[PDB]
């Protein structure tokens, strides 16, 4: 989610994770990956 996302040192996109990081969750309801 959102919260544990951004609290565990992640981003929120809906995009591809950006180069240097790779999706670890969610956020927004499922609908957007937690990048890290």
């Amino acid at each position: 989610d959102h919260y544990n996302c951004v609290s565990s040192g992640g981003q929120c996109l809906y995009s591809a994770c950006p180069i240097f990081t790779k999706i670890q969750g969610t956020c927004y309801r499922g609908k957007a990956k937690c990048c890290k």
